[PDB]
């Protein structure tokens, strides 16, 4: 189905063996730190450690003006990828960000705003030559058909990402849940994420403990992960290649279940 | 999509509203008692109670020769019927079983066996007008083609349930996942699951911390939570009205979820 691997750098990803999991870093800041200290980036290593225990195969790394997200993010990215054998995400929508991150160490770039925030995040991809997760987003819950028009917003950032050297290869897609959607917009992409494949990227889905979960069950933060479950396992049913979950050993073994019943 | 509802008695299920979840009673039998003794009885009622209030739609009471059965499913029968308000199944491939425990209380039959054991259970079922799950059982693993095997094997039970008087709408029918099938079969089985559809009666998923899962995680019958979740996604996915579990409160909250993506 897939005819390459997901090249990053030190690490490849087999698109077609299994649903691939990014855990999601609690990357918790000390108060009067800049960043880099030993409390935050020990705690971030022990849950990336702990996280690449339970099956992820991706630690997403997160986060303050530009200045400080980089001092806050480098040195958790310094010493997680010396300490996790393990692909790393810099979750950044700002090209700057980007740069510093990979310099870093990190593997692949998550943008929230697909490149639309700041187009030369897509130029700084294409020169680290790395791979780029482009998510549906945008400023307004204005639809005319939420399916088209979310196709036509991942194809504005395809064109984005391609125009600035991007390759097709380093091209994985998002459907942005739980953003600019209503909770019934959340629940009908879900229904119709198989669409998605049509692109023909690589599809990310993240809806781990979401708002529109909560909704549905009216369950608190904490109590989501039978919802996120059924997501994840929805996701994998219509051909997403990873899941971006907080509860990684939990999702890890759905998706693995998921993975053996469709013969994946 | 189901122009009837389920009729059980005193209980009516709407099969289009939402997946209905089957809770699996604890049956624990007491040593040194026939049956009816008081720890034995309340243990289950406390149980029944339990998974009510965790979301079950229907309790499945099963289980010694068949004088024994009796006496330890009837005294069951009696106090969960008085004290738990939902519809009771009656685990058993027995005509004579079956029919004391709707004498008690009992509103379904689950038969493991489709009618195949002792065909004069389709009898009962014709006579008290009750809804009867037709499982998918043999007694060989040697199919030519598994799918259409089962569908052949379900219709034989189909054909001796009508035969016996059994009306269209008290048929529920039943892959038998675990049943006669290599775990690879399982697996097979839970893909294709959506051909049962077209023989037009509900379907009735029992997956539940069932060693196929196991074989695909590697994990304990304990340790089955997620999988069984998974399976149990991906069987309202393909279409299934029932899901038989022992977890109710987790399946119930993925069963919901699942619904409300899939428009159910
Ligand atoms: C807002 C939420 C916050 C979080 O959990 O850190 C979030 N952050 N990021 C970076 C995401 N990235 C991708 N690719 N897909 C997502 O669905 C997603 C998210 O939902
Ligand atoms: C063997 C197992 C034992 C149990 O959990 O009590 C079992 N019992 N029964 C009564 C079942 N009935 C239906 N309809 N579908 C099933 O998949 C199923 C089962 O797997």
């Amino acid at each position: 189905k897939w005819d390459y691997d997901l090249r990053c750098g030190e690490y490849t990803l087999n698109l077609n063996e299994k649903t691939l999991i990014m855990g999601i870093l609690n990357v918790t800041p000390d108060s009067f730190s800049d960043g880099g200290s030993y409390n935050e980036v020990d705690a971030a290593v022990r849950h990336a450690k702990e996280m690449r225990d339970e099956g992820a195969h991706i630690i997403d790394i997160g986060g303050v003006s530009v200045e400080e997200e980089i001092k806050r993010v480098v040195p958790m990215i310094q010493a997680v990828s010396k300490e996790v054998k393990l692909p790393i995400s810099i979750d950044t929508y700002k090209a700057e960000v980007a740069k510093q991150a990979i310099e870093a160490g990190a593997h692949i770039i998550n943008d929230i705003w697909g490149a639309k925030a700041e187009p030369k995040i897509a130029e700084v991809a294409a020169h680290y030559d790395v791979p780029i997760i482009l998510m549906h987003n945008r400023d307004n819950m204005n639809y005319r058909n939420l399916m088209a028009d979310m196709i036509a917003d991942l194809y504005d950032s395809i064109k984005i990402a391609k125009d600035a050297g991007v390759r097709d290869e380093n091209i994985i897609l998002d459907p942005g849940i739980g953003f600019a959607k209503t909770p019934e917009q959340n629940l009908e992409a879900m229904r119709n994420l198989e669409q998605l494949n049509v692109l023909g990227y690589p599809v990310l889905l993240g809806t781990s403990r979401k708002s529109f979960i909560g909704h549905v069950l009216d369950l608190p933060v904490e109590e989501r992960l039978e919802g996120t479950g059924a997501t994840v396992c929805l996701g994998i049913e219509k051909g997403c290649e990873f899941v971006r979950v907080h509860d990684v050993k939990e999702m890890s073994r759905m998706a693995k279940m998921m993975d053996a019943m469709i013969g994946k």
